[PDB]
C-alpha cells in the first residue's frame, strides 16, 4: 500500500533548482547528509540523558557508509533519532518551505549552492549526485517507513516490510550513471576528511567484493 504525494511547489521548485543548475561542487552533498545524520545522533542522545530506554533500540550512536558499486548506491546509514511518517511527509523533519525561501534568496544575492545547509534544506543536495533517493527510517515513537522520490514534483511513503533496523535513518542514493565517483574508496575518504572531520560520531566506511 503505497501512498503518493506532492511536493510543496516551493520544495519542487528547490529541487528541479538543484537539478538543472550547472554547478561543479557536487561533492557537498555527503557533508550535508552526515551533518544530518550528525544532527539526528544528538537528537537521541539528548533523549537518553533523561531517559535511557530510549536507546532501548539500539544504544550504539554511529554513521556507516556503504557503497555498492552492483547497485550503484551509496547508502547514509545512522542510529539516530529516526523520523516517524508524519516527519517524513513533512519534508522529512525540516521546516523547507522558509528554508527553501531563505536559501533562494540568498542565492541571487551571490551565494552558492555549497551553503545550502545554512538554511536547513541540505538534504536536497542528494539530489546532486543521485536521480532516485530512498529513505528508510525508524523512529521510537512509530513503525519502520520507506520515502522515495525521483523529483518531478512527487513522493512516495510506504510501511517498510525491508531489513528491520532498529532505530535510525538510511539515505540510499541511486546515483547517476556519470556520478560513479562518489562509489570508489579513495573518492569518499578524500570527502570525508575534507568536510567531516570533527563530526562526533564514529564514520565507518564499507569496503566492497
Ligand atoms: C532531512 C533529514 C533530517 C534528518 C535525517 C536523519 N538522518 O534522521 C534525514 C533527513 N533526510
Amino acid at each position: 500500500e503505497v501512498e503518493t504525494f506532492a511536493f510543496q511547489a516551493e520544495i519542487a521548485q528547490l529541487m528541479s533548482l538543484i537539478i538543472n543548475t550547472f554547478y561543479s561542487n557536487k561533492e557537498i552533498f555527503l557533508r550535508e547528509l552526515i551533518s544530518n545524520s550528525s544532527d539526528a545522533l544528538d537528537k537521541i542522545r539528548y533523549e537518553s540523558l533523561t531517559d535511557p530506554s530510549k536507546l532501548d533500540s539500539g544504544k550504539e550512536l554511529h554513521i556507516n557508509l556503504i557503497p555498492n558499486k552492483q547497485d550503484r548506491t551509496l547508502t547514509i546509514v545512522d542510529t539516530g533519532i529516526g523520523m516517524t511518517k508524519a516527519d517524513l511527509i513533512n519534508n522529512l523533519g525540516t521546516i523547507a518551505k522558509s528554508g527553501t525561501k531563505a536559501f533562494m534568496e540568498a542565492l541571487q544575492a551571490g551565494a552558492d549552492i555549497s551553503m545550502i545547509g545554512q538554511f536547513g534544506v541540505g538534504f536536497y543536495s542528494a539530489y546532486l549526485v543521485a536521480e532516485k533517493v530512498t529513505v528508510i527510517t525508524k523512529h521510537n515513537d512509530d513503525e519502520q517507513y520507506a520515502w522515495e522520490s525521483s523529483a518531478g514534483g512527487s513522493f512516495t511513503v510506504r510501511t517498510d516490510t525491508g531489513e528491520p533496523m532498529g532505530r535510525g535513518t538510511k539515505v540510499i542514493l541511486h546515483l547517476k550513471e556519470d556520478q560513479t565517483e562518489y562509489l570508489e574508496e579513495r573518492r569518499i575518504k578524500e570527502i570525508v576528511k575534507k568536510h567531516s572531520q570533527f563530526i562526533g560520531y564514529p564514520i565507518t566506511l564499507f569496503v566492497e567484493k
